[PDB]
Order: structure tokens, then C-alpha cells, then sequence
DNA sequence: ATTATGACGCT
DNA sequence: AGCGTCATG
């Protein structure tokens, strides 16, 4: 009754860029604009690697994870951007200074986590009161809401998508109790308004076009954002989860689509996340462990709790490459050649990152797979690093790893590496 | 021979 | 610490 929580006590939005990698081609190249395109890593092997699609391209069937030259076969008119080549590998360095863009620009309107190179969670909790104050009762127009959808509405008693989205956010206006400061669903409203206004200073100040989600929580701000892409954003309100989740499959949430997931599925034999309502805490605990079943039931009743952390800059900053098949490394000069081409990317991503941001990495974690390993990383272990020195590092790096060399000979390096990882950790303010 | 990242949990 | 899981541009 009055004593459950209802976790409606925050307003969280998650604001996702459509398609970055090709956004930022495009940019770069009109040519490539409003065109099926997309962003490709190397050449040679089936013509590159696809790791963003233009949503025009999407349309033919392309996607992620696909070889350009079989998404030829179903998009011949695609166009293609390549990730640039440094040191031998894929360098992804415009991207990430396209993402501090605009990660700067959101973090004008609230404090922001940097989820991914182009995702960032808001808290919206305290600019919504702010504007609330201002609104002095005022109602909110639609006009203020001009490419907002209502999750789970028009509802009850034209054929074209901007009237149903219209229908939509007028049956949530009208519904709406503008005088209780209070009000969740008024807040999320308010939290959409906001929204707009940070998608439309992104547009403009970058070029650039993104979706998002407004919710109580994370999970429900990222899922919410996930339904109408791309350039428009959606609120999902508490009273929409029973309807939401009930033909929702348990993968579509964030951290159930992979093992876990698929075990809640299995040992429940359910399907959709409304169903976990019908099970205790202390069941789901029991099946799925104290933290994730405590977890379950409150996020199939709407409910996380997980903050929104003050944090725009990535933890780590690493430097990564596969050798697959025929390219692994069989050679001694060959581990240190590339050990030395990932530590010199690294050094120079290092430098930057300490005259940018007032700190300094002082941890090296080295990671490698090996021929015939069914994980992705065979070995990690950590080093000292206490000198942005390529060379250093390297030799840091080959001293770590160098007894996995199963070869006799000093010269050979058996089994041969099938992957080499540096990655920078543990920052101190400097 | 989907690749290059990045965050976080477990023990 | 080192390993596994989840996300996926
Ligand atoms: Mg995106
Ligand atoms: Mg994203
Ligand atoms: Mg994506």
C-alpha cells in the first residue's frame, strides 16, 4: 500500500547517438550523406568488417558484423567510410574526440555517465525541479515535445506515424495534474522537455542526430530509447511497465540478453519480464543469487536503483588487435613489432589524455590470446607503469607474457598469438 | 577471419 | 589480482 516503493523517485535519461561512427563520416564527407553507407574496419578479408550502419542501409539488411563485400549483396549502392590505419591496426581516435563533443555539450545541462564512445546517462532530477519552479503551474504545450513519444499510448476509443504520435502525446497532456510539483509523470515530462533541448543543442552544435529514453532509472531510460529510433526519443512512465513488459522478452533488458538471461529463461520457463512478478524475492534469490535476484524483482516491477555516475571520461584507455588465422604471431620479432606499434598508440593516447584531464594511468594490464583458445583473452596480468614510454612499456609488456612461449627456440614463439592487448588503468589526479 | 574497445562482478 | 560476463562503435 502506502510503505512500496515505487521508484519513482529520480528522472534519468540515457541519450544514445544514431549510428555514431557513420554520423561522423558523414560529417566529414556530404557525399556520403543520406545515402545507404557504411563504416568499415580493414579491406582485405571480404572486404572489411562493418561496425556502423547508416539506417538507410539498414533497410536493405545490413548490419554490424557483417563483411562489406556480403553486404554488397544486399545493398549494391552501399557507400563505405574505412576506419583509419596507424601503426598497423585500426585507430579510433576521431570518434572518440567526435564523443568528447558531445559529451561536453550534455554535460551543460546535468551531470553525465559516459556509458559507452556514444551513450551517456543524465540525471534529470534536480534541472527538473529547477524548471518545474519556473514553470510557476504553467501546463507543458506539445510544442515543447516535438519529437517525444509517449510509450504505450494512443490507447483506447489516421494511418500516418506522426499522427499517432501525436495522438499519443496528446492523450498524455491531457491526463497530465500540472500543479502537483510532486507528480512523477509531470516530472518525466519536464525531464522530456529537457531532453529536447539537449538534442537539439547537440544538432546544432555538432551536426550530429541521437535518440534517448526517459524513465525513473536507468534500464528504463535505455530501453525507452531503444524504441523509436532513430532522432526521436520516447518516455517510458511507471504506469506504462505492466503493459511494456508483459510481451517483452527477458534479453531485451540490459545485462539479462546473454547467459544470465537465457538461465532466468530456462530454469523459470518463462519468456517476458512481466512474468518474474509471479515469483518471491527469496525464490529469485535462490535461483540467480542475492544481487541479481534482488535485482529481478524489483526491475520486472519497473523498480533499479543503480546511480547515475558523476563520470565522463573512460576509466581505462587501451589498445587492442587481433591476428586471426593465418596472420597469429609465430615469430619473437614479431610479438615485439606489434607489442611496440600497440605501445606507441598507447603512449600517444596517454600523453593526450594526461595533458586533457589532470591525471596519470599507473597500472599496465597486458592480455593475449593464444592458437586455439575458446576465450577471448587467454592471459592478463598487470605491470607497473610509471613511465609513458612506448619502448618501456613494450618491454614491460614482453617481459609479462614471455613465458607463455611454449617453443624451445628463443626465435620461435609457439603457440602462436592470436590477439595482443594493452590497456592503461588505475588514474591518479595529477 | 565479425574487431576494438569498455564497464563491472566474482573469488 | 586474474578471470568471466555483458555490451557492441
Ligand atoms: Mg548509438
Ligand atoms: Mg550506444
Ligand atoms: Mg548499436
Amino acid at each position: 500500500g502506502p510503505h512500496m516503493a515505487t521508484g519513482q523517485d529520480r528522472v534519468v535519461a540515457l541519450v544514445d547517438m544514431d549510428c555514431f561512427f557513420v554520423q561522423v563520416e558523414q560529417r566529414q564527407n556530404p557525399h556520403l550523406r543520406n545515402k545507404p553507407c557504411a563504416v568499415v574496419q580493414y579491406k582485405s578479408w571480404k572486404g572489411g568488417g562493418i561496425i556502423a550502419v547508416s539506417y538507410e542501409a539498414r533497410a536493405f539488411g545490413v548490419t554490424r558484423s557483417m563483411w562489406a563485400d556480403d553486404a554488397k549483396k544486399l545493398c549494391p549502392d552501399l557507400l563505405l567510410a574505412q576506419v583509419r590505419e596507424s601503426r598497423g591496426k585500426a585507430n579510433l581516435t576521431k570518434y572518440r574526440e567526435a564523443s568528447v563533443e558531445v559529451m561536453e555539450i550534455m554535460s551543460r545541462f546535468a551531470v553525465i555517465e559516459r556509458a559507452s564512445i556514444d551513450e551517456a546517462y543524465v540525471d534529470l532530477t534536480s534541472a527538473v525541479q529547477e524548471r518545474l519552479q519556473k514553470l510557476q503551474g504553467q501546463p507543458i504545450s506539445a510544442d515543447l515535445l516535438p519529437s517525444t513519444y509517449i510509450e504505450g499510448l494512443p490507447q483506447g476509443p489516421t494511418v500516418q506515424k506522426e499522427g499517432m504520435r501525436k495522438q499519443g502525446l496528446f492523450q498524455w497532456l491531457d491526463s497530465l495534474q500540472i500543479d502537483n510539483l510532486t507528480s512523477p509523470d509531470l516530472q518525466l515530462t519536464v525531464g522530456a522537455v529537457i531532453v529536447e533541448e539537449m538534442r537539439a543543442a547537440i544538432e546544432r552544435e555538432t551536426g550530429f542526430q541521437c535518440s534517448a529514453g526517459i524513465s525513473h532509472n536507468k534500464v528504463l531510460a535505455k530501453l525507452a530509447c531503444g524504441l523509436n529510433k532513430p532522432n526521436r526519443q520516447t518516455l517510458v512512465s511507471h504506469g506504462s511497465v505492466p503493459q511494456l513488459f508483459s510481451q517483452m522478452p527477458i534479453r531485451k533488458i540490459r545485462s539479462l540478453g546473454g547467459k544470465l538471461g537465457a538461465s532466468v529463461i530456462e530454469i523459470l520457463g518463462i519468456e517476458y519480464m512481466g512474468e518474474l512478478t509471479q515469483f518471491t524475492e527469496s525464490q529469485l534469490q535462490s535461483h540467480f543469487g542475492e544481487k541479481n535476484g534482488s535485482w529481478l524483482y524489483a526491475m520486472c516491477r519497473g523498480i533499479e536503483h543503480d546511480p547515475v555516475k558523476p563520470r565522463q571520461l573512460p576509466k581505462t584507455i587501451g589498445c587492442s588487435k587481433n591476428f586471426p588465422g593465418k596472420t597469429a604471431l609465430a615469430t619473437r620479432e614479431q610479438v615485439q613489432w606489434w607489442l611496440l606499434q600497440l605501445a606507441q598508440e598507447l603512449e600517444e593516447r596517454l600523453t593526450k589524455d594526461r595533458n586533457d584531464n589532470d591525471r596519470v594511468a599507473t597500472q599496465l594490464v597486458v592480455s593475449i590470446r593464444v592458437q586455439g583458445d575458446k576465450r577471448l583473452s587467454s592471459l592478463r596480468r598487470c605491470c607497473a607503469l610509471t613511465r609513458y614510454d612506448a619502448h618501456k612499456m613494450s618491454h614491460d609488456a614482453f617481459t609479462v607474457i614471455k613465458n607463455c612461449n611454449t617453443s624451445g627456440i628463443q626465435t620461435e614463439w609457439s603457440p602462436p598469438l592470436t590477439m595482443l592487448f594493452l590497456c592503461a588503468t588505475k588514474f591518479s589526479a595529477s
